[PDB]
């Protein structure tokens, strides 16, 4: 599923991401924009052989199982395929664990490079929330 901007913002809010670990909704929408262009089915292979899945491009090295990432963990206790669902519940739940890991949203390098320090509230402007 490719979400609309405000549609995703609404979904993330309903799932309790607004202000989660102090990150306003616009941060999460921004990160999703640059990680996946709001496409739940986005995947990308990393040089180390891991793969990133879903709207927030969650990595198989630590967070999900895909059966093909040697030496990896599955800390969100999910198949990586659940991160591709039209239902964002698994991605949000796993994102909550990631952003709690110590480095906040710096875990998403695209957030650090493209969202951090910018006017992230622009991403939820106009939305009914």
């Amino acid at each position: 599923k490719v979400f609309g901007r405000c549609e995703l913002a609404a979904a993330m809010k309903r799932h309790g991401l607004d202000n989660y670990r102090g990150y306003s909704l616009g941060n999460w929408v921004c990160a999703a924009k640059f990680e996946s262009n709001f496409n739940t089915q986005a995947t990308n292979r990393n040089t180390d052989g891991s793969t990133d899945y879903g709207i927030l491009q969650i990595n198989s090295r630590w967070w999900c199982n895909d059966g093909r990432t040697p030496g990896s963990r599955n800390l969100c206790n999910i198949p990586c395929s659940a991160l591709l669902s039209s239902d964002i519940t698994a991605s949000v739940n796993c994102a909550k664990k990631i952003v709690s890991d110590g480095n906040g949203m710096n875990a998403w390098v695209a957030w650090r490079n493209r969202c951090k320090g910018t006017d992230v509230q622009a991403w939820i402007r106009g939305c009914r929330l």
